[PDB]
């Protein structure tokens, strides 16, 4: 089913944008949903948010994480997929959380292969394309 996958960071930068053949909103609307809100306490954690936008008949679901315990700055892995697989999605969720977590791992691997605090944005990084894969034949075809 169609799917957009974004990955950014804040410093924000984008590190990947993915639109699948099969499927938008803008990146400065969307960097407000991912890293933008009254209604939840922010604790400085790792976290999931799921979130309807409306205005497009889509939702949003994203893992955002800290590099590590000192670090002040976020990683996020969002996905955009039609609201009607909200119930699917919900449904499946302790599946996708787990499959979030690799991702996670693997990013947060990258990070530690190259003493760094970022990821590319011009990414042959196999971490990256893990990431992207693990949406494209374990997270998306669960959601249909």
């Amino acid at each position: 089913g169609g799917f957009r996958l974004i990955i950014s960071q804040e410093l924000y930068q984008v590190v990947l944008d993915h639109s699948s053949v099969n499927f938008h909103i803008p990146l400065n609307e969307l960097k407000d949903y991912i890293f933008g809100s009254i209604r939840t306490i922010d604790y400085s954690a790792s976290s999931d948010k799921i979130k309807v936008v409306k205005s497009a008949n889509i939702v949003l679901f994203t893992r955002i994480f800290y590099l590590n315990e000192k670090s002040t700055l976020r990683i996020a892995i969002s996905c955009c997929v039609t609201d009607d697989v909200l119930p699917v999605l919900t449904e499946c969720w302790p599946h996708i959380s787990s499959f979030l977590d690799q991702c996670e791992n693997t990013l947060l691997k990258y990070l530690a292969k190259n003493d760094t605090q970022f990821l590319p944005h011009d990414w042959n990084c196999i971490e990256v394309a893990a990431v992207l894969q693990t949406f494209q034949r374990k997270i998306i075809p669960l959601l249909s």
